[PDB]
Formats: C-alpha cells, sequence, structure tokens
C-alpha cells in the first residue's frame, strides 16, 4: 500500500463530489467557473495550511490542481448533457460543502504527514501506485483517471538538481 | 448521398467550435452566448419565410446544431482544465468565426431547399445514416464529433412533403 494511497483516495473521493456539484449547477443554469469564488476557496485553504504549519503555496499549487480537474469533470457532464439532456440526472449543495471540507481536512493531514516522502525522489513512484491502486479500488472511468492526473501533477516536489 | 453536402457543411461548422472555444478559453468568455443564438435563429427563421421553408423546422435543426456546438466547446474546456498547455494559444476572432458559422448557415439552409424532397421522403433516415459515414470518414471525425454529428442532425428527416 502506497504511503500516499490515503491522500490520492480523498483527492478522488473529492473529484467525485463534481457530480452532483454539475446536476445541481445544471439545473440551476449555473455556470461552471467562477474566478473570484476560487481565489477565495484557494485563499482559505492557505489559511488552514499556514495554521497547520504546512507550506501554504504548496497546498495553493496543489488543490489549485484538484480544483481544476474537478471543473474539467462538471465540463465534461455539461457537454454529455447539451447533446442528451435528458440524461442529466439534485438535490442542494450543503451535502458536498460538507463533505469537501472532510476532504480537504483529510488532504492537509496527509499533507502534512507524508511531507518528507512528497520531497524525495520516490515520491513519483509511491504516487503512480497509489493512483494504480486508487483507480481500481473506485472503479475510476477514463474521465476521472485524467482527473486523478490533473488533480495529483504538483504532488511530487522538484529535487536537488546536483 | 443525396444529404452529404448538408451533413458536410454541418460538421464543417461543428468544427467552428474549436477555434471559438480557444477564444472564449483566452478571453474568459462563457459558453453560452443567448444573445447570439437568437440573433441566428431570428434571422434564420426570416429566410426560411421569405424563402417559403418551414421555419418551424429551420428552428428544430439550428437549435440541435448549435446545442452539438455547444457540447463541443465544453469539451474543449474539460481537456482544456485538465491539460492548460493544450490551448490554441491564438485563435483567430470570435468575430471571424462568427463569420465563417454566418456563411455555413446560409449553406445549409440553401441545401434544406435544395433537398427538401428527400427530407421529406421515407428514404431520408437511410440517406441521412450514409451520409454521416461517409462524412465522418472524409473529415476523419472523432468520437466527440460523432455523437455531436448526430445530435446535429437528429431532426433533419422531420421536413414535411409540400402540401
Ligand atoms: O459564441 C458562438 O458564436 C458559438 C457558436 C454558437 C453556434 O453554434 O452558433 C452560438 C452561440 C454560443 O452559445 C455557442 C454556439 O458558441
Amino acid at each position: 500500500t502506497s504511503q500516499l494511497a490515503e491522500l490520492v483516495d480523498a483527492a478522488a473521493e473529492r473529484l467525485e463530489v463534481a457530480d452532483p456539484v454539475a446536476a445541481f449547477k445544471w439545473r440551476a443554469q449555473l455556470p461552471i467557473e467562477d474566478s473570484g469564488r476560487v481565489e477565495q476557496q484557494l485563499a482559505k485553504l492557505g489559511e488552514d495550511a499556514r495554521s497547520q504549519h504546512i507550506d501554504p503555496d504548496y497546498v495553493t499549487r496543489v488543490f489549485d490542481d484538484q480544483i481544476r480537474a474537478t471543473e474539467a469533470i462538471e465540463y465534461s457532464r455539461f457537454s454529455d448533457w447539451k447533446l442528451n439532456p435528458a440524461s442529466a440526472p439534485p438535490p442542494d449543495l450543503s451535502a458536498s460543502r460538507s463533505a469537501i471540507d472532510s476532504l480537504n481536512n483529510r488532504m492537509l493531514s496527509q499533507i502534512w504527514s507524508h511531507w518528507s516522502l512528497l520531497s524525495a525522489p520516490s515520491c513519483a513512484a509511491q504516487l503512480d501506485r497509489a493512483k494504480r491502486d486508487i483507480v481500481r479500488s473506485r472503479h475510476l472511468d477514463s474521465l476521472y483517471q485524467r482527473a486523478l492526473t490533473t488533480a495529483t501533477q504538483s504532488y511530487c516536489q522538484a529535487l536537488p538538481p546536483a
């Protein structure tokens, strides 16, 4: 089991919030993106990182990836639903909000716990193993696999060049 | 197929979704532009009436085409959210893309008029499936564009024969 399995699993579960959120936005005729909103969300995550003695710039980069990957899923659904509106699957977003708050906390806990590994040469391999295992355990489809890659692309920190 | 030119025009117009998406991505503009949709449907409705073509049929067809186009734009935004480096950095202006669309709109309505007797005939469904096969091949349409072309053309065979 990869040391990054809990982090990646949390990231994947958080991606899955894309579906109820997109279903809601579709019915409510709301757009997917909102730059001001995301700026606020990222700022709050940075504050969370500071209070937890985690590098806020790192957390900001990682969650920027996470949020873009999530928006990618939402846009893919909107595409599908434009072609086939009868397929659009609702309710309000309070459940999703609570889930994201809990998953944010889980993710930050693992960034803290596994900071040495995230800084290490073994990060890339351990991330690849974690992804493999979560793709399988969560039965992630091609869209979610691409999203998980995007979401996690900044986990592993650059190494000294000499 | 006698519907190949119409389907080709439809597919060509679908392909304008790419530069349109690219422009909107760079400019951070919404994908849906209800004003522009209304403008087109109004003009086309009037052209149909003036040429004595059933405007309700024409509106339906273009609604389908427009929805399919929006679907492609959403899909590209999805792709670019996953990998922003794949977004075309210097797309043509939206104005230019809209002019190209205006011309394709006209070509499609001209083809609808020309092939009214086939669009309203029982052989329409067969001829449409044939045209789609051939244009999918000739344009090398991928999975997304195949879906989009089905959506764009789904009302073609609804045309009523003249009284
Ligand atoms: O902005 C646009 O011009 C493009 C083209 C489009 C159409 O299909 O005509 C018209 C309006 C928009 O909602 C979509 C679809 O994007």
